[PDB]
């Protein structure tokens, strides 16, 4: 029963080709970054790349006592591995945990390895960019970041409000993070409130992670009092509660069992430049697989405390690639098929966040047409998609005998069951999002500002009173295993 | 030195999964290309299926002294082995050869294993069914086929002119194929001339052969005196001139080192059903993966003998999946690389003829901006690409850090790299090809007729004034192998 990060790399561990070690020095600046881009960082990374196994660097240079773990979650079959189902059917059993979550309990410290060691800032001789390695992903980077950081925080004005969302942040000084929050969400929130009245917000920053948390936590979640309710699906995955503990330094709770606790505080009325130390003009590599660029403006955590395990592992990512299309991957294909079956029951058969749009901008969605009135309901699918998750960009529609993770297979789709003025439908002038750089008014007369994008639905499926012509040629059922059994060992 | 199949064979040994054999009985008849289809078959076959080896069949039921290879073709990367180059490569390493044909000789009787058996189709006992094992694709095919099947052929009047082609035979009888040929090929019209002076046309089917010589025989050639030229192709890339032998019941040229030659002649004044035999409708699965129809007016090949080497090899092909998209997607790309390179010399980067499309319907070329002036030329190149090959369907334009053979890759600069409404054009009513299922009057009101196609341009390049923000997130360049040696130890 995994409960925390190391137990997951234990079942990893059980299986091929899951996870690798290296004890070969490595430099967090950079390099291990790119060489981890060669061995799995995956997805909208530049090629050469693939998926491989999640990997740890034993030896780090200027970090003698650190390790540094990357692609935890950087395969959609490695996820499913680590939460027991098929690789197809992730999306579908993670929605059932979100249904029926179980609530997180709060532990004490005795019982919380993530306070096996206590940093207070206090110290004189404190230094969080000599106590962390935070890898730089590429030289034109704003500076070291921290990319899988689960933030705890509270509303200051009604305790019982809470939030649980993975963000990532800038090392920017000796006890200052820089941390990006978008506009709306529930933790900037609580940040504007407590700001308005000129006092600080305080937060935990926990790292290091059961990827059943970092998985769970990137569903939309109901909200109870102090119910970090995020947390449940987790604890509906692990069936076993997910386990809190009180910071040290700060009045907010943190993840008992986390490797790695940044304790500390929104600091009102304060703002730095992202790339304040480095001038590059860039943040860091964004998940469409291009560095987006620096944040002119952003809050400030002031640390307060670092709390670890022994020989705690510093988990992070890199790419962001397949990492970026699981996480944020399986959420977007949960709510499509959340809307559509509640809607056409019975008529979607899968549904695909492509890595090629890092899991928000591609929808892949494999229908089935049973009767005549299903004509039509392909395009209605589509609208659903679209409707429910608004960073989506395009849609391909394909019918049960396409493979929607098999991309020559969509694009044999595209080839032999669509003509191009007729299945191809514009949807122009909608909002989508800023972070794929075609969505400017540069790229389109009909886009009137940033993050704007046509919409466009590429309608693969073959119409319903042709059907009879379209039958993939029928190859015969047979067992291949005992003609080639050595070959099929290797699987 | 490769000069005939089992040279092939010898080399593909020397690397891992290149090369499969089995002895479980197998039943040439549906069961093999059913298995092969898991194996290795790829291309357009519906999935399960994949690249895999080349696959040797020996324990045949019905057939006890023939063994059967598939898939020899069926890989880009195996291709490239065969013909010692880089896969990347293929295309313009034959296109040089094409260039600079190596003619073929005539070698005398004692210098040609595949006259080493001699099956007179005088013998009472003939039968072409018994003989030779001519699996099916699927249940529902015509009959038994031969899909490797190299013609040489010669004008009846002017014995200079000559051709050699690739075709696939559908075994009719004790002694008869049908053998449908392409309107206005060569070969055709010297069976054209035959029939209309009521004679047969003297012909030889060369089947296991050099992959340089299938390869080969798929690109245009010259017309020389006596020249075969098709040949010439081959003798290139070995540095060898093909070896021709005198058939010992036409006077025709065969394949002095095939595994299995079949003599016979192109009877005049008479057609055949090509499923008479089976009345199922169809022929065999069609490069798009789709299973054609049954020709009710073929040609008839009276078979006069059958000559084969020792422990004779049946070669075929089984999808025709990915061993397709070699045969035709090489000529596919060199034509396209001649085309744009001649117009706009440095403009292309590289081409591929997409096994999504069987190696004909779909492009995917690779150019690279240097300058103002080739904004403008990417939609240039595509009408190069569809005004040479009028088969194609849809071009899709990457620039040059897309990798046109990764499929994630392709639709990753269709999400980012593109708007709908400003990247997509259209091009209405212009014959595409009739195998291409959704080419029909019913599928959309632009169409006219079978085999009329709407032709779609996705323009995916960035454009020229945009460049600078869309360049690839730059990981830093890192030799990996040091960080896992026996990781990469598996290459």
């Amino acid at each position: 029963p995994i409960q925390d990060l190391r137990d997951a790399i234990a079942l990893l561990q059980q299986h091929d080709n899951q996870y690798l070690e290296t004890d070969h020095p490595v430099d967090p600046n950079a390099e291990l970054a790119g060489v981890y881009r060669h061995i799995g960082a995956g997805g909208t990374v530049k090629r050469p790349t693939r998926i491989g196994p999640a990997m740890m660097f034993n030896n780090i240079k200027g970090y003698p006592h650190s390790r540094i773990l990357v692609g935890m979650h950087a395969s959609r079959q490695r996820a499913a591995l680590l939460l027991g189902c098929e690789a197809s059917q992730l999306a579908l059993e993670v929605g059932k945990a979100v249904k029926k979550p179980v609530a997180p309990v709060v532990v004490p410290a005795s019982s919380a390895p993530c306070q096996e060691q206590i940093f207070l800032a206090d110290d004189p001789d404190f230094d969080l960019r000599t106590l962390l390695p935070a890898p730089t992903n590429t030289p034109i980077d704003a500076g070291p970041f921290f990319c899988l950081g689960l933030a705890l925080a509270s509303d200051p004005v009604d305790a019982s409000l809470t939030d649980v969302t993975i963000h990532r942040l800038c090392v920017q000084g000796r006890d200052e993070l820089s941390m990006f929050l978008a506009a709306g969400r529930h933790i900037e929130v609580f940040r504007q409130k407590a700001e308005a009245a000129g006092k600080p917000l305080p937060i935990t920053i926990n790292m290091g992670l059961d990827p059943a948390i970092y998985i769970g936590a990137c569903f939309e979640a109901p909200t109870t009092p102090f119910g970090y309710n995020e947390l449940g699906v987790a604890g509906a995955l692990r069936q076993r509660p997910v386990e809190l503990v009180q910071g040290v330094s700060v009045p907010e709770k943190a993840i008992a069992r986390a490797e790695i606790v940044i304790e500390g505080e929104l600091l009102p009325g304060v703002r730095v430049r992202e790339d304040q130390h480095t001038n590059s003009g860039h943040a860091m590599p964004e998940f469409p697989g291009y560095c987006g660029g620096a944040n002119p403006s952003l809050p400030v955590i002031k640390v307060k405390a670092v709390t670890m395990r022994n020989n705690a592992i510093l988990q992070t990512l890199v790419g962001p690639g397949e990492e970026h299309t699981t996480l944020a991957g399986l959420p977007t294909e949960a709510s499509i098929w959340n809307a559509v079956e509640a809607a056409i029951p019975g008529f979607l058969q899968n549904v695909y966040a492509h890595t090629a749009g890092g899991g928000k901008f591609l929808g892949i969605l494999q229908v089935k047409k049973r009767q005549p009135a299903d004509e039509g309901r392909q395009g209605q699918a589509a609208l659903l998609a679209l409707a429910t998750y608004s960073e989506l960009k395009n849609i391909i529609l394909v019918d049960e005998d396409v493979d929607i993770f098999d991309s020559d297979d969509i694009l044999w789709a595209m080839t032999t069951r669509m003509q191009g003025d007729v299945s191809i439908t514009t949807i122009p002038g909608i909002r989508g999002h800023q972070l794929d750089p075609s969505q400017t008014p540069e790229y389109s007369p009909s886009i009137r500002g940033n993050g704007i994008s046509c919409k466009t639905i590429f309608d693969c499926t073959v119409p319903w009173a042709l059907k009879s012509h379209f039958e993939r040629a029928p190859f015969a059922d047979v067992d291949p295993r005992p003609f080639a059994p050595e070959y099929f060992a290797r699987l």
